[PDB]
C-alpha cells in the first residue's frame, strides 16, 4: 500500500467515517481519518490560497486555507516525518468528487524544501512554481482524470465543455522529480507548499475536496478512491 | 541523434576537431568544434568552480571557470535558444577520459530556470541545489560510468578504489524531472548553472574535460562518445 501524509480541503461532511460535520480542514497521516481538523468555512466560486509548511526543528506540520477579507483556518500537528515517509517521496495534488461535484480547479502550485546534513551551510533544495499550466506538462505527472487546459489551470477532477463540474472523478498531479524530504544526517529539514484553487458547484452540497499530499515516489491513485476517499486511500481505516 | 547546447571545459587540446592548442572553455551548439573558446588555466588537483548563465533578452549564453586567487576564464556567444533546443529539455553534467585521463569529480552543482509568460509576474520555475550527493541519488538519471559516492561527490567518469581515474570512460548526470526552458508566450525565459569539480591526472597530460549541457529530454551517451566527444556529440563534425 501507498504511504501518505496530506492537508485535506474536505468540503463534504462524511460523519459516518470520522469527519465533523462541517467542511473543514485537516491533516491525514496514512488514514483518512483525519489526526487534526479546523473549522473551514469553504466558499463556493471564490479563489482561495492554501499554505502548508513543514520544519523539523519543532517536527510540526501546518496549514492555513483563506480566501481574501475572511478569517483563515488553519491546522497544525506533531509528526516525524523519518517516522512515517521514505526517505525519498514525490509531491502533489488530489481531489475528487462522488456523488456529489465541485470544480477542482488548481490556478497556481509552488513548492520549495530543504535538507540541511551534518554539515555548517551543507543544504540541498527543489524549488518549483508553476502560475500557469500548459496544455504539455511535462514536469507534472498527471493521474486519472487530471488535465491541464485551455485557460492555463490544472484540471484535477472532470469538468465539462461549458466548465461544469462531474461526478465520480478522481485525478491528482504530482511533480516528476522524487524530493529528498528526510535524511537521518539532516540537521534541519523543511517544505512549504502553496497553491490557489477554485472550488465551485452547481449543487446544495459540494463535493468531495482537495488535497496536498507528500507519498511513495511510486503512489497511484488507490482503487475506489473516488469521492470521500480524495484519490488518497484505499479504504476508511 | 540528440541535439545538444553545452559549455565545456576541455582539458585536452584535440586540434585536428578544431581545438586550441592549449586548455580551453567553449561554448558547443550541435558540434563538438565550439562556436566560441578561451584560453583556461586549468589547474591539476584544486577545485574550481564554473558559472553558466542565460537570458531571452540578450539571447546570449555565457559562461566563467575559475580557482580562488587566479585569473577567471569566460565565454559568451548569442544563442537564440528557440532556435535550437526543443521548448522541454533536460539539464545535465558529462564527462570523459580517452587515451589520456582525469578524475571529473564535481562537488556541487545547481541549476535555477524561470519562464515568465504573456502576463505580469506569470513566472514558472525550477531551481534545485546539491552541495553533497548521496550514494542513492533519486533525483539524478545516471548514465554510462558515472556514479554517486558514500562520499558525497558525483564522479562522472570511472575512478578505481585506489584514486587513480580511469581512461576510456564516459557517464553523465542529469537532473530528473524535464525542464521548460523556452516557451513561444515567453517574456523572459532565463537561467543560471553553477558547478563545483576537482580534475586531478596523476599523467603529465589530463584529458577529455566537464560539460554543462542542454539537451533533448530523452538523450543519452553517443555509442562511442568516449575521449575528445566528452559523452556529447556521435561524432567530430
Ligand atoms: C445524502 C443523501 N443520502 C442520504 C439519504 C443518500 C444519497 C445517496 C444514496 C443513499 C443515501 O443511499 C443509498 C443506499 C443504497 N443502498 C443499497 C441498495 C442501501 C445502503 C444505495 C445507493 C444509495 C445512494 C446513492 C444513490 C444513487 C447514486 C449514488 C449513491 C451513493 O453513492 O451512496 C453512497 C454509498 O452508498 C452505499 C451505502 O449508502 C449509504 C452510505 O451513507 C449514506 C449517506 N450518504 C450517501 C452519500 C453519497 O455518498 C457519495 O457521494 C459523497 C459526496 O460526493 C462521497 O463522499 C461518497 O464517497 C459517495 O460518492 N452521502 N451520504
Ligand atoms: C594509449 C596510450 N596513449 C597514451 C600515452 C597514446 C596512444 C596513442 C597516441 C597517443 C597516446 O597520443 C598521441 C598524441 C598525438 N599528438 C599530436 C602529435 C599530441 C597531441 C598524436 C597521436 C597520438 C597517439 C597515436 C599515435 C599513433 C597512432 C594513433 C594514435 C592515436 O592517438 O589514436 C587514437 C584515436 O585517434 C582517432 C582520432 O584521430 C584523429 C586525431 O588526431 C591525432 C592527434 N591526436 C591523437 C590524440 C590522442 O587521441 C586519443 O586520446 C585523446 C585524449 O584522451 C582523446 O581526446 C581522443 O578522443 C582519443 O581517445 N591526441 N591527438
Ligand atoms: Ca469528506
Ligand atoms: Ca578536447
Ligand atoms: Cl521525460
Ligand atoms: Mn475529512
Ligand atoms: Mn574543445
Amino acid at each position: 500500500a501507498d504511504t501518505i501524509v496530506a492537508v485535506e480541503l474536505d468540503t463534504y461532511p462524511n460523519t459516518d467515517i470520522g469527519d465533523p460535520s462541517y467542511p473543514h480542514i485537516g491533516i491525514d497521516i496514512k488514514s483518512v481519518r483525519s489526526k487534526k481538523t479546523a473549522k473551514w468555512n469553504m466558499q463556493n466560486g471564490k479563489v482561495g490560497t492554501a499554505h502548508i509548511i513543514y520544519n523539523s526543528v519543532d517536527k510540526r506540520l501546518s496549514a492555513v486555507v483563506s480566501y481574501p477579507n475572511a478569517d483563515s483556518a488553519t491546522v497544525s500537528y506533531d509528526v516525524d516525518l523519518d517516522n512515517v515517509l521514505p526517505e525519498w517521496v514525490r509531491v502533489g495534488l488530489s481531489a475528487s468528487t462522488g456523488l456529489y461535484k465541485e470544480t477542482n480547479t488548481i490556478l497556481s502550485w509552488s513548492f520549495t524544501s530543504k535538507l540541511k546534513s551534518n554539515s555548517t551551510h551543507e543544504t540541498n533544495a527543489l524549488h518549483f512554481m508553476f502560475n500557469q499550466f500548459s496544455k504539455d506538462q511535462k514536469d507534472l505527472i498527471l493521474q486519472g482524470d487530471a488535465t491541464t487546459g485551455t485557460d492555463g489551470n490544472l484540471e484535477l477532477t472532470r469538468v465539462s465543455s461549458n466548465g461544469s463540474p462531474q461526478g465520480s472523478s478522481v485525478g491528482r498531479a504530482l511533480f516528476y522529480a522524487p524530493v529528498h524530504i528526510w535524511e537521518s544526517s539532516a540537521v534541519v529539514a523543511s517544505f512549504e507548499a502553496t497553491f490557489t484553487f477554485l472550488i465551485k458547484s452547481p449543487d446544495s452540497h459540494p463535493a468531495d475536496g482537495i488535497a496536498f499530499f507528500i507519498s511513495n515516489i511510486d503512489s497511484s491513485i488507490p482503487s475506489g478512491s473516488t469521492g470521500r476517499l480524495l484519490g488518497l486511500f484505499p479504504d476508511a481505516n
